[PDB]
């Protein structure tokens, strides 16, 4: 699968759509290990610790849930140690060193990975 390494700072709110709105695309949705690998390359030349990725903790009060913005199935993951429960908000980061996944707020501003 495709994917773009933008470097500007946005919220995840903003970062989604400029997917749609300049590339017209979804936020990056991993399905294997590889194309997890070669993201990681793609960021390990930022200084940014994270990068958005298409995570959002759905569900309601005690039904945290998972899911991908673009609508394709939860069938694989790479969270790191210590997660992804007790600490952080709704929408999931990418941390450059290691390529570990980790909880965020979504308001956060953080570079990200469109895919087209």
């Amino acid at each position: 699968c495709r994917y773009l390494l933008v470097r500007s700072l946005q919220t995840f709110s903003q970062a989604w759509f400029t997917c749609r709105r300049c590339y017209r695309g979804n936020l990056v949705s991993i399905h294997n290990f590889n194309i997890n690998y070669r993201i990681q390359c793609s960021v390990s030349a930022l200084n940014q610790g994270q990068v958005w990725i298409g995570g959002r903790i759905t569900g309601s009060g005690r039904c945290r849930r998972f899911q991908w913005v673009d609508g394709s199935r939860w069938n694989f993951a790479y969270w790191a140690a210590h997660q992804p429960w007790s600490r952080g908000g709704h929408c999931v980061a990418l941390c450059t060193r290691g390529g570990h996944w980790r909880r965020a707020h979504c308001l956060r501003r953080l570079p990200f990975i469109c895919s087209y």
